[PDB]
Parts: C-alpha cells; structure tokens; sequence
C-alpha cells in the first residue's frame, strides 16, 4: 500500500476552507472504515486548463520538509487533488482577530521568526513564493505557524528572478515595485511581501487595517484601472504603510528594511531572524 495515495471513494468533503481563483481548499475526512473515525485532511482541488499548475504545486510541496511548512500527506488521482494536514486554527486571518488576548508582541515576533525560517528554507530550494500574505500562513498552535499554500510558487533559473506572464489576479498591495512595474520576482521580492505580512500580523489581521484598505486610503478607492499605476507612484515617492498601533520602533525599522525601493538594498530573511531574535532576548 502507498500511504500517500488517497482513494476518492473514501475522501469525504466536509466544508470549504478557502479559495483562490482556480483552486479551492476543503476540509475532508479520509474514512476507509466508513464509521467517521478516519482522519480530517485538507484537500486542494481545481475549481471546474490549470491541471499543470496544480500538478507543479503538488510536486513542489511533496519535496519541502520544514517545521514551518504545511505537511504534504499525498494525492488523490487526468484530474488530481493535493492532500495536506489539516490545521483547525486556520490562517492568521481567522486566528488573530479571535485571539488578541492570547497573542502578545513576543508571540507575534516568534511567529515572524517562523515565517522567515520557512521562507528562507523556500529561498534555499531556489523558489520564489509570490503570494506571501497572512491568509497563507496557517496556525499550528499558539506557539507555531506554517506557510500553507504554494499556488503561485515558481522556481528561479540558474538568474536572480522569475519572469511573470499571468498577472491578472496579483495581490498588488503585497507586491514589491519590480513586480508591479517589470513583472520580475526575486527572493528580495518575497522579503517585501513578508514586510506587508508582518504588518498584518502586528494589526491582528483586522479588516480595517488591511494593507489594501490602508493603501486605498493613501491613493483613493475609486480609480479602477489606474489603481496600480497610482500605487507605483506612492512607492516611487517613498510612502509606506504606517507603523501599526503599539508596534515598537525597533520592530517597525526591521519592517522598513523589507520595503527598500530597490531589491538589492533589501534585508534578507536571515537578517530579519537575527533582528527578531535579538528583540526576544
Ligand atoms: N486555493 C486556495 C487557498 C486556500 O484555500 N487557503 C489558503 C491556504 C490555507 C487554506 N486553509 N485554511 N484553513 C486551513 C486549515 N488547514 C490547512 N491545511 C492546508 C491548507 C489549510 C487551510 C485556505
């Protein structure tokens, strides 16, 4: 028997966990016994082409092994489903609003370290994530977080960046200037998205403090097609997202080092780790 092969007949849909534009993740129970004692697993499938994309995401996740990366469990098979461990606390977007009392600054800085280690492990395997947002960070417990989606993850050739072809559903408010302008994607461009994720983490993912809601105030919500070009000017000028409430200046400076206009002048994941670890001591 292949413990990574899940049979369709025993894979039972419970509820939806989230969706992209072509993908969706559901909570399922893999129940071969038929008595509802089987394990709960998270299942990624296509929304009814993108089979090639999902297949590449599977092969990428299958070979990543890190405590801050959601565990690959297997596949369900021309169609295919990705089986992962299920994390009941969901994403930081779900968890943080409901757990402000439990999650103090020290714990948010520990989550920040964990995101950086998982992201640094990804960079080391020569991958650019391209979609680092609090909605993609899963909560394992009060003491641990995991990167939980690799839907936009691309390999970097030999080259320092991956060049973007499809960009119509780009999370623009999480994107570095080189991504919004040229459509290039470096490890340093994931550092920029980490800065924005760190901002979300510090504001406990509150809808009103979202990087989009905030950036739409800094530019205007009624600009339709011109939003990105107007956003590109803001960053060109030198305007950044504000310091989150109750966020120490030492923390906000580590965040600003993620937001240098030029990728080569940006901090690394290793520097952020050292910087966060010094504040925790
Ligand atoms: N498609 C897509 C993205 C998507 O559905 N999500 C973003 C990544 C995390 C997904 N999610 N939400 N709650 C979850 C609990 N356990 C999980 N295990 C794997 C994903 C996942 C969960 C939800």
């Amino acid at each position: 028997v292949d413990p990574t092969h899940f049979e369709k007949r025993f894979l039972k849909r419970i509820r939806d966990l989230g969706e992209g534009h072509f993908g969706k993740v559901e909570l399922c129970r893999y129940d071969p016994e038929g008595d509802n004692t089987g394990e709960q697993v998270a299942v990624k499938s296509l929304k009814p082409n993108h089979i090639a994309d999902l297949k590449k995401e599977i092969e990428i996740l299958r070979n990543l092994y890190h405590e801050n990366i959601v565990k690959y469990k297997g596949i369900c098979t021309n169609g295919i489903k990705l089986i992962m461990e299920f994390l009941p606390s969901g994403s930081l977007k779900e968890y943080l609003p409901k757990n402000k009392n439990k999650i103090n600054l020290k714990q948010q800085l520990k989550y920040a370290v964990q995101i950086c280690k998982g992201m640094d492990y990804l960079g080391s395997r020569q991958y650019v994530h391209r979609d680092l947002a609090a909605r993609n960070v899963l909560v394992e417990s009060e003491h641990q977080v995991k990167i939980g989606d690799f839907g936009l993850t691309k390999a970097i050739e030999t080259k320092e960046y991956y060049t973007v072809k499809d960009d119509r559903d780009s999370p623009v408010f999480w994107y570095a200037p080189e991504c919004l302008m040229q459509s290039k994607f470096y490890i340093a461009s994931d550092v920029w998205s980490f800065g924005v994720t760190l901002h979300e983490l510090l504001t406990y993912c509150d809808s009103d403090s979202s990087p989009m809601a905030l950036f739409l105030k800094m530019i205007g919500p009624t600009h339709g097609q011109m939003t990105v070009t107007r956003l590109v000017n803001t960053l060109k000028e030198g305007k950044r997202l504000p310091c989150p409430p109750n966020c120490p200046d030492e923390v906000y400076q580590l965040m600003r080092k993620c937001w240098e206009f030029q990728p080569s002048n940006r901090t690394s994941f290793q520097n952020l780790i050292e910087g966060f670890e010094a504040l925790l001591k």
